[PDB]
């Protein structure tokens, strides 16, 4: 049992909400958070500017100390950061986008980075401003992520579209 409310269950083990993750962040301040990074930690806008914003740009400040140090992350891959006043650990994530031409095949690759933790509260990767399908987005989800994830969703039309054409 943990602290995460109002979540409608989806399979064994993928949750979904209409919730803005920002807030949904600072009430339940989750052990993982998942960022919807870029491979630069540019956080941004979409989920990365809102989750830095609300962090008072600390999150920006220790990504620029991560990238020098280690440079870009990979399109699929993923870091664990501070989750600073939002969460334990912040599991930032690359997924493709599309506008930039990235293969919506490293989607899958993406999401296999939530299975180094049990429970997340995340978006659904590729999604919003990355120009992915979101629908496909929650397939990839479904079909690849053994832990226990929990989606917020913003957009309340997409919400309710994501459950009714759920399979
Ligand atoms: N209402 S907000 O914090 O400014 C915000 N922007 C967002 C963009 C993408 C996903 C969630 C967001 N929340």
């Amino acid at each position: 049992v943990n602290s995460f409310s109002g979540y409608l269950k989806l399979t064994d083990n993928v949750y979904i909400k209409n919730a803005d993750i920002v807030e949904e962040a600072k009430k339940v301040k989750p052990t993982v958070v998942v960022n919807a990074a870029n491979v630069y930690l540019k956080h941004g806008g979409g989920v990365a500017g809102a989750l830095n914003k609300a962090t008072n740009n600390a999150m920006q400040v220790e990504s620029d100390d991560y990238i020098a140090t280690n440079g870009p992350l990979k399109v699929g891959g993923s870091c664990v950061l501070s989750g600073h006043n939002l969460a334990k650990h912040c599991l930032h994530v690359v997924g493709p986008n599309v506008n930039k031409g990235e293969d919506i095949q490293l989607l899958k690759s993406a999401y296999e980075n939530f299975n180094q933790h049990e429970v997340l509260l995340a978006p659904l990767l590729s999604a919003g401003i990355f120009g992915a399908d979101p629908i496909h987005s929650l397939r990839v989800c479904v079909d690849t992520v053994r832990t226990n994830v929990y989606l917020a969703v913003f957009d309340k039309n997409l919400y309710d579209k994501l459950v009714s054409s759920f399979l």
